[PDB]
């Protein structure tokens, strides 16, 4: 098959988060867009594309209100386990000389381990996230509050089209099975808006 990095696993924690529908209060769980932003914050170069395949929602979904009434609903006390990998960016063949698997996998590993190359945000400039590396064994065994049930989380924003033409948004039916949410390719999203 085409080049694919090893699977990487990251744990993301935050006291507060705000995951929104930018093509319209927080969704109850991260969107693919939000997770993409988190993982890219750990390490990204246009040579490669980070591909988020699954997230585990570890803690009970809780929100809290902030604002005035004559309004902002944030998630509270969140923990996500993210499974992802990278592939070479087909849209940047001009960077083909930098497609060095050992180099990028080493940097990714180091980057997750140190908590990311950049500050990690969970939806606002005040919602900081904390990233650390977990093993596949840990990804598989850390208990989720939602283990035992499967829950329809409804239609959620997936991502914007990429990469002139009007901006298209993709949305997806979102099911959380024993705390785990898988992310389908943009091309499989049932709902598209321009
Ligand atoms: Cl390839
Ligand atoms: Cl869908």
């Amino acid at each position: 098959n085409l080049y694919r990095s090893r699977n990487f696993y990251a744990r993301i924690r935050g006291d507060r988060a705000l995951f929104t529908n930018p093509a319209t209060s927080s969704y109850s769980v991260p969107t693919r867009q939000a997770l993409q932003g988190i993982i890219d914050g750990i390490y990204h170069k246009p040579t490669f594309t980070n591909v988020i395949t699954e997230v585990k929602v570890v803690n009970q979904i809780q929100t809290e209100l902030h604002g005035v009434r004559a309004y902002v609903s944030y998630l509270s006390d969140v923990e996500y386990l993210v499974k992802f990998h990278f592939i070479w960016n087909e849209n940047r063949e001009d960077l083909i000389q930098d497609r060095l698997p050992k180099k990028h996998e080493a940097i990714m590993e180091r980057s997750i381990r140190k908590g990311g190359r950049r500050d990690i945000f969970l939806g606002t400039r005040e919602c900081f996230g904390l990233v650390d590396e977990i093993s596949q064994e840990e990804y598989e065994t850390i208990p989720s509050y939602y283990n035992g049930v499967t829950i329809d989380l409804g239609i959620m924003f997936h991502s914007f089209a990429y990469p002139d033409t009007p901006l298209k948004s993709y949305f997806t039916k979102t099911v959380m099975e024993n705390g785990a949410i898988k992310f389908k390719p943009q091309s499989e999203c049932e709902i598209v808006n321009t």
